């Protein structure tokens, strides 16, 4: 059921000519990758040895463990974007590599400027109160302090009656309370695998950081 070299050129070329609009998945494909599948499609011939074979992204990966994107990855370089739907043509047609997980990136809103997120943030969150159980929530740069809070509170089976709010280190290094969470992540500058430290408020209305 694989279409035409001809339609699979067109289909994907014209995917990559897709407009970003907020909240929407593309996919990284490896610049190697997608170079062969240009020859093949570009070959004329379905049954040439030029055939790609499964997508495969592996020189895009940190470890084959944590599935983590290596740093200082460029596009054009290193990786071709292909919106959601093109991607899953493409993964339709040839498959994906051995156990490779999809590479999806989402489209994010900073002010001025619409990009692919391809390096969202990783933040290490924790309960002041139950320090044995750490999260490692993947967020936007974009999204806010608040967004982080709500999240945090949904795993952690937070009731919604409860207060909570959130504590950080920065670089410089000072330990603060993160008090306006209306400001996105980048404004908060935090680096990526963070330490954040969620606390709820006690009954008699004191927090668990302040008992002094």
């Amino acid at each position: 059921a694989m279409p035409d070299l001809d339609q699979q050129w067109r289909q994907i070329g014209n995917g990559r000519e897709r407009p970003l609009r907020a909240g929407e998945s593309w996919f990284l494909v490896e610049k190697h990758w997608y170079k062969q599948w240009e020859a093949y499609v570009k070959g004329g011939d379905q049954d040439a040895s030029t055939f790609p074979g499964s997508i495969n992204n592996s020189g895009l990966f940190e470890d084959q463990i944590s599935w983590h994107l290596r740093e200082r990855l460029v596009e054009g370089d290193d990786y071709v974007l292909l919106p959601a739907p093109a991607w899953n043509y493409l993964v339709s047609w040839y498959g994906l590599k051995d156990d490779q997980p999809p590479i999806e990136r989402k489209v994010i809103e900073l002010p001025g400027i619409r990009k692919v997120e391809v390096y969202p943030i990783e933040l290490l969150l924790v309960q002041h109160s139950d320090m044995e159980t750490a999260l490692t929530i993947q967020f936007s740069y974009s999204d806010s302090v608040d967004l982080v809070l709500q999240t945090a509170r949904e795993q952690f089976l937070v009731e919604p009656q409860e207060d909570t709010r959130l504590w950080t280190k920065n670089s410089e290094g000072s330990l603060d309370r993160l008090c306006n969470t209306q400001i996105t992540l980048l404004d908060a500058c935090l680096e990526t695998g963070q330490l954040v430290i969620m606390e709820t408020r006690n009954k008699d209305g004191t927090w668990p950081s302040a008992q002094l």
